[PDB]
């Protein structure tokens, strides 16, 4: 049916001896107070949504993506004395549960619930058991306050003891042993003088020793940890938001804390504190090394000794724990990540063994323990708990997690594929293991301010591969994947690289047998969906339909709008005519063009939005609707994870009926019966 009339006002305006047309610049008005763009909202809204209801690949898409969204999940577990203690969630709760059990309990066995923040506008924000994991502490925030109380419970009865501590803030909680606690605060009235205090317990606060500060500087802030045997405090110390530290440590004997020196005396650099076993110390240290490096300095002499054990590598480290008689360093490698294993002097154990490619964050485990875990995520696994087993480097199974599927019923694979340029770009591509030929599908991409597409788990593209799509992700130049260099490789003048880099992924797909030449698809937000837009506009015979979200359109005025003076650091400045001119040549608004068959484009957009100003789909929408660009629908969609479901079941919908995708389920449970069954 006919697109709701999108009028012009006439306006061209000469730019560095150019001629720009924007009959639309009045949908850049706030639909708030201004009729007119209230009223092309409303028609074109309800004009997307008439279409949208039709389409019947939407009800099999909702359903499965409400059915992703709710799940249980762990949070990695601390073993300490007789006990194990971890957060639990049943996927129905605002706040995860602590939950405790002895040491030994088989694995699947149920906790018992230690904390319940749900039965107390007050949140628990941090936990810490003793060392012998006789009595847990925690901190609790009322309302949305940076103030905390600390509190204490005895774990074998879950009964509150007495002690309370006011006026904490921006701490840690760090056990000195089995009966005493640091913790920093402040003075009981802005963010100055924080001090690092020890409480033992069974007193008041008021009995409470002062263990460090720093008098002559007032915004300098001070975190306190222990090494996990007791014979090191480690004091982080730290002044607005530059990512570099102080280190003061002092030498505990007989339970008494020595007197405080200082480590690392100047904010140069990173020294994030691993673990202490020993008079021996291991520190990630940014000094002299951008993308890291692990330290271990000995203080068993008259002076520290710094040895760096594991130097830096190719690799950004991300994260280094202790666990066992081993180093565990996180790296990214290649855009995913790496986890290598060392012997606390640097020697190279090997890595770890992972379930597949995919995200590891934190780890925990103890110097000693033989037991360690590792927190691993991907495109077809929700953040879940393994068993490390340090000696070995391998990983297993923890706590079963019941989901609606089985993530190794999928597959995710990477791939390095040239560019324009030659230059090999990362690309990973996750399928359903009933794929066995070119698929429709989904490709996603970013492209720019240093964003690191890593794994994650989305729900949202969880539900096309458990319906029979092939979803791939490019690392595009513009991203942070290979650092630096990467970024600066994607930005200002070098922008088009991001878009011929998207280009030559959606041509390596057709041409490597993943996906049908018409069955291709591809999604982006923000920046993302600038990269759709401009793409579509430089090769709309490659992809079969598009969907940006929030995209920024009009790159000759984005920095006119709220936020958006901000993003000159990758886009460039317009009032600068080099700089005009590279944005003239694929700002999405200014390069559609008549004549040449366009994807189905499905633009989705709130009616107001602060950080990329609606106007931008507005007018965008306005000029394909405007345009001869052939017969497929170029709608706009415009709009809490309610919201996001019907969103993204409205999109997916779309994309799959012009790709081809028809919702099917599968799963080697079904295959297997489906064998069994001729048999008979």
């Amino acid at each position: 049916p006919p697109y709701p009339a999108s009028p012009q006002v006439p306006l061209v305006e000469d730019h560095f001896g150019e001629k720009v047309s924007d009959p639309w610049r009045w949908l850049e008005a706030d639909v708030r107070t201004d009729a007119k763009v209230a009223a092309w909202v409303q028609a074109q809204s309800a004009y997307t949504a008439a279409y949208l209801k039709q389409l019947p690949e939407r009800a099999a898409l909702e359903k499965r993506m409400k059915a992703l969204i709710d799940y249980e999940r762990f949070g990695l577990p601390q073993r300490r004395g007789a006990s194990v203690f971890y957060s639990w969630n049943s996927g129905l709760m605002n706040q995860s549960q602590l939950l405790v059990r002895p040491a030994d309990a088989p694995v699947g066995t149920k906790g018992r619930v230690l904390l319940d923040p749900n039965t107390w506008a007050t949140a628990l924000d941090a936990w810490a058991a003793s060392d012998d994991g006789r009595l847990l502490a925690y901190s609790v925030q009322d309302g949305g306050s940076d103030w905390r109380t600390v509190k204490f419970v005895g774990v074998a009865d879950g009964k509150p003891l007495a002690d309370e501590l006011k006026w904490v803030k921006f701490s840690g909680l760090a056990w000195l042993g089995n009966d005493a606690l640091l913790y920093s605060r402040f003075a009981e009235p802005l963010n100055y003088n924080q001090t690092v205090w020890l409480h033992r317990l069974g007193t008041p606060q008021s009995a409470d020793q002062p263990v460090f500060a720093t008098p002559e500087l007032p915004k300098r802030g001070h975190g306190a940890s222990v090494s996990s045997d007791g014979r090191w405090v480690v004091i982080t110390s730290s002044e607005g938001t530059d990512p570099v530290n102080t280190v003061h440590v002092a030498r505990v004997t007989n339970g008494k804390i020595g007197p405080v020196t200082a480590l690392i005396p100047d904010l140069k650099a990173q020294w994030d504190f691993v673990d202490g076993v020993g008079d021996q110390l291991w520190f990630v240290s940014g000094d002299g090394a951008p993308l890291k490096k692990i330290v271990r300095v000995d203080l068993s002499g008259s002076t520290p000794r710094f040895d760096t054990v594991v130097p830096e590598s190719k690799d950004n480290l991300e994260s280094v724990g202790i666990a066992g008689n081993r180093l565990f360093a996180s790296y990214i490698h290649d855009a995913k990540s790496q986890v290598l294993a060392f012997d606390l002097d640097g020697k190279p154990a090997g890595a770890v063994s992972l379930p597949g490619i995919g995200s590891a964050s934190g780890l925990s485990g103890r110097p000693g323990d033989r037991h360690a875990y590792l927190s691993f995520s991907s495109f077809t696994q929700p953040a879940t708990v393994l068993a490390l087993d340090p000696a070995t480097a391998k990983t297993t199974p923890w706590e079963p997690v019941h989901l609606t599927f089985d993530p190794a019923d999928f597959r995710v694979e990477q791939v390095f594929y040239p560019s324009k340029d030659g230059t090999k770009v990362p690309m990973f591509i996750v399928r359903r293991k009933d794929a066995k030929g070119p698929l429709p599908t989904l490709l996603y991409g970013y492209g720019g301010f240093n964003v690191a597409l890593t794994p994650w788990f989305s729900a949202g593209f969880m539900t096309w591969i458990d319906s029979g799509g092939a979803f791939a992700l490019a690392n595009l130049r513009g991203g942070g994947e290979y650092g630096d260099a990467w970024h600066d490789a994607g930005r200002r003048d070098k922008k088009q690289n991001v878009f011929d880099d998207f280009i030559a992924a959606g041509e390596w797909l057709i041409a490597n047998g993943v996906t049908p030449r018409h069955g291709l698809a591809i999604e982006g937000g923000s920046n993302g969906g600038l990269l759709i837009g401009a793409v579509t506009n430089q090769r709309p015979d490659l992809f079969a339909a598009a969907s940006p979200a929030v995209g920024v359109m009009d790159m000759l005025r984005f920095d006119q709008f709220t936020a958006g003076r901000y993003w000159v650091d990758d886009y460039g400045y317009p009032e600068k005519e080099a700089d005009w001119r590279v944005l003239r040549r694929y700002s999405p608004y200014h390069n559609v063009r008549s004549g040449v068959d366009y994807p189905a484009i499905l633009v989705t957009t709130a009616d107001t939005d602060d950080r990329v100003v609606p106007g931008h789909s507005f007018k965008y929408t306005a000029a394909l609707q405007t345009a001869a660009i052939g017969p497929k629908p170029h709608l706009i969609r415009i709009e809490p994870i309610d919201k996001q479901i019907e969103e993204t079941a409205d999109v997916q919908a779309f994309l799959a009926h012009f790709t081809g995708l028809t919702p099917r389920p599968w799963s080697s449970v079904d295959k297997l019966a489906a064998a069994l069954e001729h048999h008979h």
